C-alpha cells in the first residue's frame, strides 16, 4: 500500500500454493522454501486463506511481543478443542478458566514439583527397559514405544491411573479411544462439503470415543472425591487446590478438561522428543559415546537412580535442548494479531491474521545460529547459551502461553534416555532413512532399532 509486501511463491496455474500443502509434513516444504528466501518471512495464498510463516529471528522477537500477537483459539484450536474444552491448551487466556488453570496448575509443575513425580516416572521408565530386555534381538518399534513410556507417564502422574502399556502389545481402550479421536481430529481440516456415508458415521463414532474417554475420567474424579480427594497427584491437586485471585476451585468439567489437555499436549511432543534424540544419537554417534560415559560416571553397575541423579545430569540435558532446536515436535504454532501492525518496519499486517513461527527455520536460521545445520552439545553450556539470540530458540512456546510442561517432558526424557543408555547398546539394523509425519506434532514414523544389554566390561566406569 506505501510499504513493502509479504513475499509470495507462485507456481503454475495446475495446482497454485496447494502443493505445498501435501504430503506427511508439509512444515518440510515450508522449511525448503525459507532457506531460499532471506527476507524472514513469506506468505501462500491458499484458497480461502493466506498463511504467513515468520522465521526472521528479529521479526520473531516482534511476533512474540504479546503487546502485539498473541496466541488466538479460533481458526487454528478449534477442532482440537473438541476434546482439549477450555483447558490451558485449548482455552484463550481472557476466559475464566484459563486463568484460574493457570495460576492453580504452574506450581504443580515447577522445576521444584518435580521430584514428588519421579517415583511414577521411574517405574514407567523401567518398565519400558523391561520390554526391551524381554524383547532383545527384536525390532524395537521406537515411536510406538516412546507413545508408551509419556503416555503411561503422563497418566500416573496426572490422574494416577496405570495403563500398563508395556505388559501387553495392545493398549488399554481408553489410549485406543484416544488415539483414534485425536486422529479423527486432525483429518477435520480438510472437510469436503459434500459428507461421505462414512464420514458421518466416523463422526458418530467420533463423539462416542470423546464420551467413553470423558466416563472414564469422570469415573476416577467420582470414586476419588469420595475416598476424600487429596492425593498427591495432578488430579489430587485439582481436586483441592482454590485459585489465589478467585477462591474458588476448578469445576469438575474443567478438570477433566485438564485430565485430557494433560494427555493431547503431552504425550506426542514428548515422545517426539525422544524419538527423534534416539534417531540423532544414531546418526551423531561420537556424541552417544560422550552420553553413554556420562551414564557410566552417574549410574554404574545396577545403581537405581534418584531425582538427584537426574539434576546432576549435563551430556543428557544438553542433547536433548540440542535434540529440540533440529526437531522441535510442535513445529508451526500461530501467534494471531492483536491489532494492525508493521513488522520490521517492513510488512503489513492485518489485525486478526495468523503468524506461524516456522520453528524448524528459525531454530537452524544461519543469522543466530553459526553453522546451523551442525549437531552441536555444546551450543548449551552455560557461557554460550547466553550467547544466543533471544528470540530464535522457541520449542515450548511463548510468553503467558508458553509450555507449562516443559520441566514434566524434560525430567521424563533425561530419565528415559539415562535409563536405556545405562542397560543397552544400540544398532540400526536397516539404515533407517528419517520419515516424518505431522499431525499436531511431528515426529519419526518407521523407527526400528535393537539393543543388546551391556557387559560389565563395556562399562566406561571405574572398578569396585
Ligand atoms: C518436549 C515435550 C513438549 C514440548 C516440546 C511442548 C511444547 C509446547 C508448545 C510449543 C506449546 C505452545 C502451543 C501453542 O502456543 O499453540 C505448548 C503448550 C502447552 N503444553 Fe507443552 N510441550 C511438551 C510437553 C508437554 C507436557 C508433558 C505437558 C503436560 C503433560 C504439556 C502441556 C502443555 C500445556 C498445558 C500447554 C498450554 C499452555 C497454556 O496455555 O497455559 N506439554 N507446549
Amino acid at each position: 500500500r506505501i510499504l513493502a509486501p509479504i513475499p509470495s511463491p507462485p507456481k503454475h496455474p495446475q495446482y497454485g500454493h496447494l502443493h505445498y500443502l501435501a504430503g506427511d509434513a508439509p512444515v518440510l516444504n515450508f522449511f525448503q522454501l525459507a532457506r531460499q528466501i532471506p527476507e524472514g518471512l513469506f506468505q501462500l495464498d491458499i484458497q480461502g486463506r493466506t498463511l504467513i510463516q515468520a522465521y526472521d529471528p528479529n521479526l520473531v522477537a516482534e511476533l512474540t511481543d504479546e503487546r502485539r500477537f498473541q496466541k488466538r483459539v479460533h481458526p487454528a484450536y478449534t477442532n482440537i478443542r473438541n476434546l482439549g474444552g477450555d483447558g490451558l491448551f485449548t482455552s484463550d487466556s481472557f476466559e475464566p478458566n484459563w486463568g484460574k488453570a493457570h495460576r492453580i496448575l504452574l506450581p504443580a509443575f515447577s522445576q521444584r514439583a518435580m521430584k514428588g513425580y519421579f517415583g511414577q516416572m521411574l517405574e514407567v521408565a523401567q518398565a519400558l527397559v523391561g520390554k526391551w530386555e524381554r524383547t532383545q534381538g527384536q525390532d524395537v518399534r521406537v515411536a510406538d514405544d516412546m507413545t508408551r513410556l509419556t503416555l503411561d507417564t503422563i497418566s500416573l502422574s496426572g490422574f494416577d491411573y496405570r495403563f500398563r502399556s508395556f505388559d501387553k502389545d495392545e493398549l488399554h481402550p481408553f489410549l485406543q479411544a484416544l488415539a483414534r479421536a485425536m486422529h479423527h481430529t486432525m483429518t477435520m481440516f480438510s472437510r469436503p462439503p459434500v459428507l461421505t456415508p462414512e464420514m458421518e458415521e466416523a463422526d458418530r463414532a467420533y463423539w462416542a470415543d470423546i464420551a467413553s474417554m470423558n466416563e472414564l475420567v469422570d469415573e476416577v474424579i467420582r470414586e476419588r472425591r469420595g475416598h476424600g480427594g487429596g492425593g498427591g497427584d495432578l488430579l489430587g491437586l485439582m481436586l483441592n487446590a482454590t485459585d489465589p485471585e478467585t477462591g474458588e476451585r476448578l469445576s469438575d468439567e474443567n478438570i477433566r478438561y485438564q485430565v485430557m489437555t494433560f494427555l493431547i499436549a503431552g504425550h506426542e511432543t514428548t515422545s517426539g522428543l525422544l524419538a527423534f534424540t534416539l534417531y540423532l544419537l544414531l546418526r551423531h554417534p561420537h556424541v552417544l559415546a560422550q552420553a553413554y560415559a556420562e551414564v557410566d560416571r552417574l549410574l554404574p553397575g545396577d545403581a537405581v537412580p534418584t531425582y538427584d541423579t537426574v539434576m546432576r545430569l549435563d551430556v543428557i540435558p544438553r542433547i536433548l535442548d540440542e535434540a529440540l532446536r533440529f526437531w522441535s515436535t510442535i513445529p508451526n504454532y500461530a501467534v494471531t494479531a492483536l491489532q494492525d501492525e508493521v513488522i520490521g518496519g517492513k510488512y503489513e499486517i492485518r489485525k486478526g491474521q495468523q503468524l506461524a513461527l516456522l520453528i524448524p527455520a528459525l531454530h537452524r536460521h544461519p543469522a543466530a545460529w553459526t553453522n546451523p545445520d551442525e549437531f552441536d552439545i555444546d551450543r548449551w553450556t552455560s557461557e554460550n547459551r547466553r550467547t544466543h539470540h533471544p528470540a530464535a530458540y522457541k520449542p515450548f512456546g511463548n510468553g503467558m502461553r508458553a509450555c507449562i510442561g516443559r520441566q514434566f517432558a524434560l525430567t521424563e526424557a533425561k530419565l528415559a534416555l539415562l535409563l536405556i543408555l545405562q542397560k543397552f547398546a544400540l544398532s540400526d539394523p536397516y539404515d533407517y532413512h528419517l520419515k516424518v509425519k505431522q499431525s499436531l506434532t511431528i515426529k519419526p514414523e518407521d523407527f526400528a532399532l535393537r539393543v543388546r544389554e551391556r557387559r560389565p566390561h563395556e562399562r566406561f566406569s571405574v572398578p569396585v
